């Protein structure tokens, strides 16, 4: 059962994501801290593969021209992530924070009217630090912004 | 692990056949042999390298051409996958990439400007991998020359 699993890790540059793996190939996702704290994504489509016993690999790219691929080893409460960032992402990552979904053609107008290269390249591990799994398709997971506070409320069940 | 200094031939799903060394901690040499893009040859690329657990790694970078790449490899199980993110033009325009690298970097930059990114062309596949020798560190002559049809059967082979 990895299908169905919802996740909050935080990167060892202190960011903290929460992504919920709704499909085979579909996912949502929710950025809590950092550079793009606020950012968050819904039915976005994905590669994801079993790699071995115990670890996995969802990769994809985004309407704004990222380009992400993590791997997830559960069963060790860790997971690495290593994000493409085109080089406006990282001058003006405020334009990628919002409800992607109600705005992806910006994201599209935006790729092209700024510079690309050199991209910015964040390679890092983070701590799971929740694991649950809530189903296949289960659409109200992530259904709401993310709001300081939110992460906590989820692990205390609040 | 003692998976730095390894240098690898896999096959892809999709037929293409890739060569790799891994040079550094930090670094790889690789060569294309079929595909899309065979003739492609690179050196001293910096990478991400890591362990993610007993036997799973990853080798991530992005390239001159705007060509993203992560592989993970599980050399135990004789297995590897990776995502290639291909800026549009390199799918258009393969050939160009198609050079040792080294010698023309500036060519790769200026293409990526001036031709279209945007779809990119996503990749992602296992391989089998169908060779594997650690040839120690920072070793410079296993990936020293431009590979030519029947290559990858003569380093199996021996010559
Ligand atoms: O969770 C991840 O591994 C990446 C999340 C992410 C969110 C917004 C971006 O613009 C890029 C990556
Ligand atoms: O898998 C590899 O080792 C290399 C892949 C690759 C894909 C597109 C390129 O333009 C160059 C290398």
């Amino acid at each position: 059962n990895f299908i169905g699993s919802h996740m909050i890790y935080t990167y060892e540059n202190g960011w903290e994501a929460e992504i919920y793996i709704k499909n085979d190939h579909t996912i949502d996702y929710r950025i809590h801290s950092g550079m793009v704290a606020g950012r968050w994504v819904r039915d976005q489509e994905v590669n994801i593969v079993k790699l071995t016993e115990g670890v996995y690999k969802v990769s994809w790219t985004e309407p704004t021209g990222t380009d992400v691929s993590l791997n997830f080893m559960p069963n060790e409460k860790r997971m690495h992530g290593i994000i493409f960032f085109p080089k406006w992402v990282h001058e003006h990552p405020e334009i990628t924070v919002c409800y992607q979904n109600d705005h992806i053609d910006l994201m599209k107008e935006s790729r092209e009217k700024y510079e690309t290269y050199p991209k910015y390249v964040v390679p890092e591990f983070a701590e799971i630090t929740f694991l649950k799994n809530e189903g296949v398709d289960n659409e109200e997971v992530i259904s709401k912004a993310p709001y300081e506070g939110m992460t906590d409320d989820i692990r205390a069940g609040r």
